[PDB]
DNA sequence: ATTATGACGCT
DNA sequence: AGCGTCATA
C-alpha cells in the first residue's frame, strides 16, 4: 500500500517529428507542401526505396519499405523527394543538419537525450516544479492546452475529433488537484503545457511540426507519441495505463517488438501488455532472465526507471553501402574504391564534427558483409583511428578485412562483399 | 534488392 | 572485443 512505489516519481516527454524526412524536403520546395508525397533513396531498381510518406500519402496506403513504382500504383499522384547523392551513395547530411536545428531548440527547455534523427527524449521534472511555483497555485486552462489529448477521456455520462478532444480535455482539468504541488497528475499537466510550448517554438524557429508524449517515464512516452499524430500531444497519466494496457498488443512496447515479445506471448500464451500483472517478478526472471524480468514486472504496471540520458549528439559517426544482387564487390579494386568512398564521406563529416563539437573519434570499426550470409554483418573488426584522413581510413579498413577473401586470385573478391561499413567511435574531448 | 543508419546488451 | 537485438528516417 503506502510503500508501493508506483512510478511517478518523473515527467518525461517524448518529442517526435511528424514524417519528418517529407517535411525537410517539403520546407525546401514548397511545391510539395500539402500533397501525397514521399522520400525516396536512389532510383534504378524498381523507382527507388521510400524511407519516408506524407499523411496525404499514407491514406492511399503509401509505406516506407515500399519500392517508389509500387507505390506509384496505389498513389498515381504521389510526389516524390531524391535523397542526395554523393560520392556514389545516398547521403543524409540534410536531415542530420535539420535534426541539429530541432535538438538545439529542445534543449533550451531541458536536457534532452537524442534518441534517433527526428526525436529525443526531455526529463521537465525540474522545469514543471519550477513553472509550479511561478503559477502561485492558479488554475490551468485548456487554453494552455490546444493540441493536447488526455488518453482514456472523454468517458462516461458530439460527433467530431476535435470536440472529443476538448471534451476529455475538460473532464481532466475539472478533476485536477491544482493545490497540490506534489500531485503526479497535476505534474504531468504542467509538462504538457511545458510540451506545448517547446512544440510551437520548433514549428515557429523551424517550420517543422511534431507530435509528443507526456508520461512518468520513456516508454510510456514513447507510446503516448504515437497515439495521436501528427500534429498533436499525448497525455498517459499513471491511472490510464490498467485500461490502456488491457488491450495493448505486446508489440507495441518499446523494446519487445521483436524476438523477446515474440516469446513472451508464446511462453505466457498472452497477447497483451495488461496481462503480464499475472504473473510474479521471480515468474517473468524465470522465462526472460532477471534483467528483463523485473523490467516487465514493472513496466507492464506503467513502471519504469530507464534516466533520460544527457546525451544530444551521437555517440558514433558511421557510413555503410549495400551492395545488392550483381553489384556485390568482386575484384580488389572494386573494394578499395568503395571504402574509399565511404572514407571520404566519413572524413567529411568527422572534420565537421570536430570542429562543431570539440571532440575526435579515436576508434574506427570496419564491417562487411558476405554473399549469402543471412546475417546483417558477417564480420566485424576494429583499428586505430589516429589521424581525420580518407585515405588512409580506407587503406587500413582494407588491411583489417583482406584476410577475408577466399580467392587464391588476390585481384578477385570471394565471396563477393555485399555491404561496406565504416563507423568512427570512442571519441574523447578535444 | 528497403537502405542507411544508431544505441545497447551479452559473453 | 565481436556479435546480436531493437530501433528509426
Ligand atoms: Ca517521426
Ligand atoms: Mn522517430
Ligand atoms: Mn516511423
Amino acid at each position: 500500500g503506502p510503500h508501493m512505489a508506483t512510478g511517478q516519481d518523473r515527467v518525461v516527454a517524448l518529442v517526435d517529428m511528424d514524417c519528418f524526412f517529407v517535411q525537410v524536403e517539403q520546407r525546401q520546395n514548397p511545391h510539395l507542401r500539402n500533397k501525397p508525397c514521399a522520400v525516396v533513396q536512389y532510383k534504378s531498381w524498381k523507382g527507388g526505396g521510400i524511407i519516408a510518406v506524407s499523411y496525404e500519402a499514407r491514406a492511399f496506403g503509401v509505406t516506407r519499405s515500399m519500392w517508389a513504382d509500387d507505390a506509384k500504383k496505389l498513389c498515381p499522384d504521389l510526389l516524390l523527394a531524391q535523397v542526395r547523392e554523393s560520392r556514389g551513395k545516398a547521403n543524409l547530411t540534410k536531415y542530420r543538419e535539420a535534426s541539429v536545428e530541432v535538438m538545439e531548440i529542445m534543449s533550451r527547455f531541458a536536457v534532452i537525450e537524442r534518441a534517433s534523427i527526428d526525436e529525443a527524449y526531455v526529463d521537465l521534472t525540474s522545469a514543471v516544479q519550477e513553472r509550479l511555483q511561478k503559477l502561485q497555485g492558479q488554475p490551468i486552462s485548456a487554453d494552455l492546452l490546444p493540441s493536447t489529448y488526455i488518453e482514456g477521456l472523454p468517458q462516461g455520462p458530439t460527433v467530431q475529433k476535435e470536440g472529443m478532444r476538448k471534451q476529455g480535455l475538460f473532464q481532466w482539468l475539472d478533476s485536477l488537484q491544482i493545490d497540490n504541488l506534489t500531485s503526479p497528475d497535476l505534474q504531468l499537466t504542467v509538462g504538457a503545457v511545458i510540451v506545448e510550448e517547446m512544440r510551437a517554438a520548433i514549428e515557429r524557429e523551424t517550420g517543422f511540426q511534431c507530435s509528443a508524449g507526456i508520461s512518468h517515464n520513456k516508454v510510456l512516452a514513447k507510446l503516448a507519441c504515437g497515439l495521436n499524430k501528427p500534429n498533436r500531444q499525448t497525455l498517459v497519466s499513471h491511472g490510464s495505463v490498467p485500461q490502456l494496457f488491457s488491450q495493448m498488443p505486446i508489440r507495441k512496447i518499446r523494446s519487445l517488438g521483436g524476438k523477446l515479445g515474440a516469446s513472451v506471448i508464446e511462453i505466457l500464451g498472452i497477447e497483451y501488455m495488461g496481462e503480464l500483472t499475472q504473473f510474479t517478478e521471480s515468474q517473468l526472471q524465470s522465462h526472460f532472465g532477471e534483467k528483463n524480468g523485473s523490467w516487465l514486472y514493472a513496466m507492464c504496471r506503467g513502471i519504469e526507471h530507464d534516466p533520460v540520458k544527457p546525451r544530444q549528439l551521437p555517440k558514433t559517426i558511421g557510413c555503410s553501402k549495400n551492395f545488392p544482387g550483381k553489384t556485390a564487390l568482386a575484384t580488389r579494386e572494386q573494394v578499395q574504391w568503395w571504402l574509399l568512398q565511404l572514407a571520404q564521406e566519413l572524413e567529411e563529416r568527422l572534420t565537421k564534427d570536430r570542429n562543431d563539437n570539440d571532440r575526435v573519434a579515436t576508434q574506427l570499426v570496419v564491417s562487411i558483409r558476405v554473399q549469402g550470409d543471412k546475417r546483417l554483418s558477417s564480420l566485424r573488426r576494429c583499428c586505430a583511428l589516429t589521424r581525420y584522413d580518407a585515405h588512409k581510413m580506407s587503406h587500413d579498413a582494407f588491411t583489417v578485412i583482406k584476410n577475408c577473401n577466399t580467392s587464391g586470385i588476390q585481384t578477385e573478391w570471394s565471396p563477393p562483399l555485399t555491404m561496406l561499413f565504416l563507423c568512427a567511435t570512442k571519441f574523447s574531448a578535444s
